[PDB]
């Protein structure tokens, strides 16, 4: 049985692992907007291209003008949709075993969010890559939130930059990135 | 119809999974046929129907009187069938998804048989649930069969009463049905 490779691609802050608060990210990190886009875009030859997979709540959240993320292939879910092919960028899908079937021309998967569908998919065995950007900040409980990630981290294990560098690769994974009062790193997770 | 969901449902004797014996089930489990009829039949939405699909033997095994069956799309899979629309009630198809392309009528999508169908079909990625009715027999081994199913349920998850009540939705689920020297009871599973 041929299956797609798919990776949960997320940015929280320690310890909590607090990823919103309302409807937006309570941050806004230059460097880490731009390894998004890297990571989520890049594939291994030219004329390739990689998924996108979105709850409707973070496809709105996004301002209309900078919808469909372009260069891959967006793909929405609501429970209210039909699968349908809007266009060659936008796809939506009614349920998350869809989503997974309409993915037959990417090379690579990226789940970008937001909380109920992480959630929904962390435990899906397809799922076999997490890569983190872990936020930290010298009083966390400043940042105020209300949406967290409900991941069983014990039993997957965070890899050597190395295994990263890998994944990504051209791109510059930088240590310890400085933006305001926010410290952070990528991170990549198999596994158990 | 675009990437639906669809279901296996399927009787089977435990512990080898067997399905017949000539071209006939080994047993006659009245409680089980009301059940297929009304899993197989009732929707949810208003002015739906489900679609049952099954193989060209399956189809020439029912007496030509008491087909297409009633209140479903008939949908009869050949090798050599070119893919049309007979009637309202029946489609003939080469293909499980070339079939479901000349669908718009449909909530859900049942895989009903044979043997041959059964087996080639777990392997594809639209099929995402699977309506076992688990059959115990004290002697399993005193009754004759030449076939059975060949799944790798290693890779799918029997799922709590709960889920399948939720699945069946009005259905009413009694357990450890017994008839004659069987013993049986309805199972969902979901992929892993
Ligand atoms: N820190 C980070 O990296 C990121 C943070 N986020 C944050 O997450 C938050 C939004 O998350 P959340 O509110 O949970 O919204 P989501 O973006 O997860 O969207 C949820 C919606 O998705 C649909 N949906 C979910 N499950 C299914 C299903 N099985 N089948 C079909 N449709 C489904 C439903 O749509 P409908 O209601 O239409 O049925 C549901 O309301 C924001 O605060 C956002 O900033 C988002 C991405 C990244
Ligand atoms: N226990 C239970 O719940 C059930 C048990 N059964 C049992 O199953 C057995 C019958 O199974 P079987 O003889 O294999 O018959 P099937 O109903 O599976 O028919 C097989 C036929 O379907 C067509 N076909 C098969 N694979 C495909 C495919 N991949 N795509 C398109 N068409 C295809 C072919 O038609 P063509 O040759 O024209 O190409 C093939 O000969 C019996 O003993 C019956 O009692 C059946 C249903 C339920």
């Amino acid at each position: 049985m041929l299956k797609p490779n798919v990776a949960i691609i997320v940015a929280a802050l320690k310890p909590a692992l607090g990823i919103g608060y309302k409807g937006k990210m309570p941050w806004r990190l230059r460097k880490e907007i731009r390894y998004f886009k890297d990571v989520t875009t890049r594939t291994t030859k030219p004329n390739t291209r990689n998924a996108v997979i979105m709850g409707r709540k973070t496809w709105e959240s996004i301002p209309q003008k900078f919808r469909p993320l372009p260069d891959r292939l967006n793909i929405i879910l609501s429970r209210s949709y039909e699968n349908e092919i809007i266009d060659d960028n936008i796809i939506h899908a009614s349920s998350i075993e869809s989503s997974l079937n309409l993915v037959s021309d990417v090379e690579r998967v990226f789940i970008i969010g937001g909380a109920e569908i992480y959630n929904e998919l962390i435990n899906n065995s397809l799922v076999s890559h997490l890569l983190i950007t872990e936020i930290e900040h010298p009083s966390p409980e400043s940042i105020e939130m209300d949406t967290f990630l409900k991941f069983p981290l014990e039993s997957w294990t965070k890899q050597p930059k190395s295994e990263l560098q890998k994944f990504v690769g051209d791109t510059v994974l930088e240590d310890d990135i400085k933006e305001g009062d926010f410290t952070y790193n990528y991170t990549l997770w198999t596994r158990k």
